[PDB]
């Protein structure tokens, strides 16, 4: 059986806890932490690629009020966001089992741009996940796995300072 899990997921839950926070820049801004997963369970010698996407976990607006995130009272449908490619994509099983699949690559930001990059909407909460693509073969396949544990709002600068301070202990 495809085994997906969370690397660091301790680290993880201390940001949720405090509700986490992405900065998002016209140029794009690496996350931290970095989403890192275990992967066990494919075949060492079938050909497959790590997709990453965030899907908006509600359809609001959210605002730091008084020290704490609220949602507006008015939903507007959020636009699936694209996809980032983990660069070591295409690769065998082996490859990917080997070590945990880091996505330290990733930009974020708030603005359309070249490509690469990942556009996100400031104030919205996005749920991280992975779609994995057995790629090659003849039959195709895809696997997909959401990480609340990852879950964010992505921001122009940190509201909580409560983040700030586990965002530079922590880098
Ligand atoms: C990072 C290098 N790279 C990989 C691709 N395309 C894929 O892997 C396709 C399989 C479905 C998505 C393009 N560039």
């Amino acid at each position: 059986e495809l085994r997906v899990g969370l690397e660091e997921s301790e680290l993880w839950l201390r940001f949720k806890e405090l509700t986490n926070e992405m900065i998002v820049t016209k140029n794009g801004r690496r996350m931290f932490p970095v989403l890192k997963v275990n992967v066990s369970g494919l075949d060492p010698n079938a050909m497959y690629s790590f997709l990453l996407d965030f899907v908006a976990a509600d359809n609001h607006r959210w605002k730091y009020v008084n020290g704490e995130w609220v949602p507006g009272g008015k939903p507007e449908p959020q636009a699936p966001s694209c996809v980032y490619i983990h660069p070591d994509s295409p690769n065998f099983g082996a490859h990917w089992m080997k070590a945990p699949v880091s996505f330290s690559k990733v930009k974020l930001t708030n603005k359309l741009n070249g490509g690469g990059q990942i556009m996100l909407n400031s104030l919205h909460k996005y749920e991280p996940r992975i779609h994995i693509v057995r790629v090659g073969g003849p039959q195709r396949m895809i696997t997909s796995h959401c990480f609340p544990e990852t879950q964010f709002i992505a921001v122009t600068a940190y509201q909580n300072e409560e983040i700030t301070a586990l965002k530079i202990k922590y880098n």
